[PDB]
């Protein structure tokens, strides 16, 4: 897995499973639109809801890792992310869904990204 953290502490690791298109990667503030299958090393899936997940990148509206990783994706890319708790829900955790010092995995597909 590739370390994409700025401290280089291996807190978020990434493998590209399906390569995306174009050459623009999404800027801070972009409305970004994804599918995801995700879990702790309890599985949660957008395909469960029947509906894409959407947020504004870099506004800390998701855990610190997602803003980092989804920033390194490109349209159509599917990626695998592995996340130490300091870039996820910490030593506080986020009970009941997440315990203390929980490591997390997602499969993410970046569907599209537009402009904010
Ligand atoms: C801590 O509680 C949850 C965690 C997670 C999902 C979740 C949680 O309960 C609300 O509900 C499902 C989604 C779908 O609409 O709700 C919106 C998410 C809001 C954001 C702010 C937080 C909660 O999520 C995230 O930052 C990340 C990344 C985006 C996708 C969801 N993700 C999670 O951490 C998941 C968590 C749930 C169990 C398996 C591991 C991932």
């Amino acid at each position: 897995g590739e370390d994409i953290t700025s401290k280089k502490d291996r807190g978020v690791l990434k493998i590209v499973k399906r390569v995306g298109n174009g050459e623009e990667t999404p800027m801070i503030g972009d409305k970004v639109y994804v599918h995801y299958k995700g879990k702790l090393s309890k599985f949660d899936s957008s395909h469960d809801r029947n509906e894409p997940f959407v947020f504004s990148l870099g506004k800390g509206q998701v855990i610190k890792a997602w803003d980092i990783g989804v920033a390194t994706m490109k349209k159509g890319e599917i990626a695998h992310l592995l996340i130490k708790p300091e870039y996820a829900y910490g030593s506080a955790g986020s009970l009941p869904k997440i315990p203390s010092n929980a490591t997390l995995f997602f499969e993410i597909e970046l569907l599209d990204f537009k402009g904010e």
